[PDB]
């Protein structure tokens, strides 16, 4: 896997951010996370958290997997990386996502993200409290 340049347009809730990729804009859903919707129990913690990681990033990094790069919604599908630090496992680590959505052949990074699920539990960390 390849990481690509993007720029943050907005965020938006703990597993969706809005990013300028190849020129144009498009909401991006994390893969192999789950996030509680903004309405839910830890939403807002989910959503502070991934706001937090995308705007105090200087650069933000687009990973595609191998499988289907946009879903039924026309949101784009990847791994997003803020200097370097990929946001979708440390939602997982922090217990404010888990592992869900797990499609053969996009799931290049899932036993990363069971790990750091496996330590989040571990600690009680959030939605494991
Ligand atoms: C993460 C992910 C979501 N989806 C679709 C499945 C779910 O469809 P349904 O909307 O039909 O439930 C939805 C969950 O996204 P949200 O968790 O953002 O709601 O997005 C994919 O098709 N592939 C993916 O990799
Ligand atoms: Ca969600």
């Amino acid at each position: 896997l390849e990481k690509e340049p993007a720029t943050l347009i907005k965020a938006i809730d703990g597993d969706t951010v809005k990013l300028m990729y190849k020129g144009q804009p498009m909401t991006f859903r994390l893969l192999l996370v789950d996030t509680p919707e903004f309405n839910e129990k830890y939403g807002p913690e989910a959503s502070a958290f991934t706001k937090k990681m995308v705007e105090n990033a200087k650069k933000i990094e687009v990973e595609f997997d191998k499988g289907q790069r946009t879903d039924k919604y026309g949101r784009g599908l990847a791994y997003i990386y803020a200097d370097g630090k990929m946001v979708n496992e440390a939602l997982v680590r922090q217990g404010l996502a888990k592992v869900a959505y797990v499609y053969k052949g996009n799931n290049t990074h899932e036993q990363l993200l069971r790990k750091a699920e496996a330590q989040a539990k571990k600690e009680k960390l959030n939605i494991w409290s």
